[PDB]
């Protein structure tokens, strides 16, 4: 198979949900899971077992990993990967029925080939195709203009950071905006509406496929070390416009740093 | 009948629509007082352009708005109509995304006819006295409630205290921001959302949704309970009922939300 093919396999699939998705949201339970707030749907468990069940039955080989099961499962040593975030942003699907999506990234021999972020609720399907290019459905995408952080709008949870390094970014940029979900703030980086967006613990499935979307687009996407990540293992990180991404770091790691507690 | 206004504000809304690609093509941006205060050709002509529509179909008939001069008188003037010809001028030049268009009309003091755009997801949301709130025709029905535990929260942070900030995210569910108090209250009006605050909104930015709430059954009030004078700003809310009282409360609390550094 070549990668148009497995696209056209995988958009085929990602397009069939819009017939599925509207049934689950009409019948929706949610359990929860670390605690209260960290929430589960039937349409998260449901879209993870049908790409499964899609996966076994076309790519028998490739391995998942997703967050609603468990995964053990290693490096890397598996050559062909999924990664998926069946729905990123349940608590706006819950509360909202709007900002969310799902994350899919493809991995041969670690490197990333393939991904996709489907902003079901705006019918809008991001991907990424190596060799190809970048995309919003059908129409290419390209790098975004150069923006420094005092002419652009950063995207962070500023719950989970110390209020004073979320006051020096708020002082720093142009705004602040926030979608609330890790693979739409990350797309409006990379459409170059946002300057960077910011997630200090996200899971492997959450910045997935935005590793090749930086790739393509000349986005800076590190550490908050500024460090390259493991896309196996999460890390603290940013995804960010070359221009403003050295300013947000510098900010981040200063007085102590960026955590309650410094 | 309102019907009738109401048929030609939609045959000048889809007017519009055709118009805003081409101003979009020329776009052109300036600052107002200072660098964050953005004004585009987008903003004025849209704006101008309602006011022709205004001199042509409705030549008794004023209009208070955010690019022009305003006076132009408190209370005495039957006919009048408040416009914001984008709101979220940031987001606009930004990020092309998440502005609206806000209208609101008032007849003698009272609101009659209620439309915030959405332009960029073309959706009209709309609010009619004695017919009720659409988007984009589906009615529109009063939200279920939301205790303030239960709800996402839209304001601006930056203008506020960080111990009432930090107060608001604890009490709450979580914390979303769209940029356009239009669309932060619509977000409301569709229970999306169990509240929006704006501390210094102008006239402009908040006079739609007085009949919104109204016929959804909301709350939206300055931040001391009171009726909000539509004529003049006020720090203002709109809220599920569910959680009016506690927003409010915590905004007042320990002193109260304004900047102390
Ligand atoms: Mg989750
Ligand atoms: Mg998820
Ligand atoms: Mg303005
Ligand atoms: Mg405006």
């Amino acid at each position: 198979k070549t990668l148009q093919q497995i696209d056209k396999l995988i958009c085929s699939w990602l397009k069939q949900i819009d017939n599925v998705i509207p049934q689950l949201i009409m019948e929706m339970t949610t359990e929860t899971k670390r605690h209260r707030f960290d929430l589960v749907t039937n349409v998260d468990k449901q879209i993870q077992q049908q790409f499964q069940q899609f996966l076994a039955t076309y790519f028998p080989e490739h391995q998942l990993l997703a967050e609603e099961k468990s995964n053990a499962m290693i490096t890397n040593e598996i050559n062909h990967l999924w990664i998926m975030d069946p729905i990123d942003g349940t608590a706006n699907l819950v509360k909202q029925q709007e900002d969310y999506c799902i994350i899919l990234a493809y991995f041969y021999e670690g490197k990333p080939m393939l991904s996709y972020v489907y902003d079901y609720p705006h019918k809008k399907l991001y991907k990424a195709i190596r060799g190809e290019g970048a995309f919003c459905n059908g129409i290419k995408m390209e790098e975004p203009p150069s923006l420094k952080l005092e002419d652009a709008i950063i995207s962070f949870n500023a719950q989970v950071m110390n209020l004073d390094t979320v006051q020096d970014l708020f002082d720093a940029s142009f705004s602040y905006r926030l979608v609330g979900a890790c693979g739409l703030d990350s797309m409006r980086v990379a459409k170059g509406q946002f300057g960077a967006h910011i997630n200090t613990n996200p899971k492997p499935w959450d910045i997935a496929a935005q590793f090749l979307f930086a790739e393509l687009l000349n986005l800076k996407m590190t550490t908050l070390d500024g460090k390259a990540i493991d896309h196996l293992k999460g890390a603290p990180f940013i995804i960010s416009n070359k221009a403003c991404h050295e300013t947000v770091l510098k900010i981040l790691n200063a007085n102590g740093g960026y955590q309650k507690y410094r």
